[PDB]
């Protein structure tokens, strides 16, 4: 499933995290409240139960319970990922962290990239529980979706109950290729660009995400 | 308008509200929570601008801009708002922030502003957010409104978290370009204007 | 006893909030900024006690544990202590919030203020328990001392374990009155000015910290 | 210089971090803590310059201005540094920030660097600062330091949480210069490299 989160507030922070004149504070100031706003959607997804609470006064009332807030976990994918990461942390207080550094192999052919080399720098995840913890991959960019297809790839095999995949921008191109391999992952973006350079970059994109955020 | 912002999330933090063994702590947190969640579906609400940016790649696109964020001017209702105000503050930072309280010296017993300090608002310039996480008998709210409408701003909202039927239809009938936020409408007050099934007195739940 | 927490960092940040320029987000950013690390130094006053922990490698050793982060009480003044409080409460998550609301009645030129009436207009505190809780007065600026006087007269009352004062700027005669009258009260600030104006302004000062804040 | 900062506070909390029952929900919780905590040591320790600001009384006094917070590189040694570095950006806002990892193949087996992706730092201008919650053989330390003075930098700060007796010394004995914080100073190392007693692989203690 594809969740387009384009509102006018995720557009109007999205148009400051694309403009080459934000600076890195503010442009982490941005990644992390689309990190909250991404959590608050993702969390109208998950499953819920209708619970009975007592009010002080003295009656009792239906509520709701969303018991899955407690069972998350958010991969990391370094550096770019890590404002992401801190908002979304915001929205789900109970997840447990896991982190990936990877980098890609930078490249410049005649034709815009259609897979590229990613080399994972670093990785420790928690133990996922097999349909019960609900994994969240978190990357600002999607663009050959070479890098969550890397991560993905161990991820599934844990059999988590449901994984969600949270960037900002995405490529049209990258979107297909994981929806159509995992067409069961919720992934989750603000906008989708239709190209990429011969980089490998996304356009109009943003640029590169870690640098954009630290420098 | 009325905006029941009644979403799973929302209503999972409503239930902790309404849960009479959320302590004070807890019971904040959730009301930051509301008031940052209540802020963004705002957000969503005001005008916005089309612009053009240029990123890094050195190619220009298409962009949105809410100059509305500008001018905003949220407001304090004494009680249990302090909470619910931070969370909006956070939605918008460059919002000015006044307090106002009400008090009596299926009831419209007369309240009196007993006190007030709210910044300069600009007619038909300023959205002005009034928070109240309780609208019950709605006397509050109407008293502070009389005072707010009279500054003519572009826009006002009322965010609350538990509102009643009669307090929602008493509002809005009497200002319907109001826009009211709420999480859930409750059916009914009791004896002592206490919402039900509610959560309370929102004051005690939060300082108490 | 006096604190005066005049570091480097906390004068620079002190200079930010005493700058006219410096518009009411970034007051509030740097007020709160001054709560993490009053409440910070205010925690290196608790009481304390030496504890055993187990790490993972199997051995046990010496550790603390300053049990009174459990037994907290802040009272925020309102309007204008909210950011010190919000900083405040980062450092002590368990504290239980109370709030005052209070105005002074305002006085013009005549002669420098040596007292003034404060209205309490709103009042909403948690039980405190004597002999256990340490309550902390929040409130940006102390000048007559009203204001605070006014509130200790109830705090006092309770009988906490210990009640501090978290101002950022007071004066020689605020600290004055509230010391002289309560002797055993920690008083903690980033700075004492000189003097205050004939209508009860602190100068230097840093002007109306509700309006800087909040507008 | 060696700065060792035990007040009550970092106590506290470097004994959460030691507990073997605290998760790592809260073991991360409590490193971004002493991010923030070193970070605010750390920044007493620049040089500052006086400066005049004027209030809103209109009247001018003086005030402190430390420049050194805008020249800023905070490099995060990976294993368990991401929590730590975000307490540390939180104090240090205008920081470049930078990663890189060292691994192996009472103890000086050799390390190498295996990844490396570090801001430009502007030779006698910057203020780098290393952050790593553990330095047990140093060996890691070391290898991250021969590329960083390398640079120049106007000071070279470390940031841990626990660092050995023979890690201290071995630092600061070939790097006189250097700025070297911590929380605790543990006696010993075992064969594997762990400090004893400290508090285990910090990487698996934070995520996993
Ligand atoms: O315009 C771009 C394109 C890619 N990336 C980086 O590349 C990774 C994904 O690219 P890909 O593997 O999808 O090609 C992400 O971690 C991200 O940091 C960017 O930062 N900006
Ligand atoms: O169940 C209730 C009903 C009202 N109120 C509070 O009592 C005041 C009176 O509201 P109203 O009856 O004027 O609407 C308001 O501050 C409101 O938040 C509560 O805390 N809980
Ligand atoms: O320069 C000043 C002097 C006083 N106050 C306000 O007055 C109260 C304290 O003044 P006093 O009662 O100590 O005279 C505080 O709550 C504070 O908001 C200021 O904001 N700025
Ligand atoms: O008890 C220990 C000792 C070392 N390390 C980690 O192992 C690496 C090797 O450090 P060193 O032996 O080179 O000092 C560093 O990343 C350090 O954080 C731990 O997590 N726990």
């Amino acid at each position: 499933p594809l969740y387009v989160i384009d509102k006018p507030i995720t557009l109007h922070i999205l148009t400051q995290l694309r403009d080459k004149y934000t600076d890195q504070i503010n442009f982490r100031k941005n990644l992390v409240r689309l990190g909250r706003i991404l959590g608050y959607e993702i969390s109208n997804t998950l499953d819920y139960e209708i619970v009975e609470v007592e009010t002080p006064l003295g009656v009792k009332t239906k509520g709701v319970d969303i018991t899955d807030l407690n069972n998350i976990v958010i991969i990391n994918i370094l550096r770019a990922a890590v404002p992401l990461v801190e908002g979304l942390l915001k929205a789900f207080p109970k997840a447990r962290q896991g982190v990936i550094g990877a980098s890609r192999v930078e490249v410049d052919g005649k034709e815009v990239p259609k897979d590229m080399d990613v080399y994972i720098y670093y990785k420790k995840i928690p133990d996922i529980r097999a349909k019960v913890d609900n994994v969240i991959i978190a990357d600002p960019m999607i663009a050959t979706a070479s890098t969550m297809l890397k991560v993905l790839e161990e991820v599934v095999k844990a059999n988590p109950k449901r994984i969600y995949i949270v960037s900002i921008i995405s490529s049209e191109y990258g979107v297909n290729k994981i929806l159509s391999k995992y067409p069961f992952i919720y992934l989750f973006t603000v906008a989708i660009d239709p190209e990429l350079n011969n980089k490998g970059y996304i356009l109009p994109g943003l640029g590169d995400a870690g640098d954009r955020a630290f420098g």
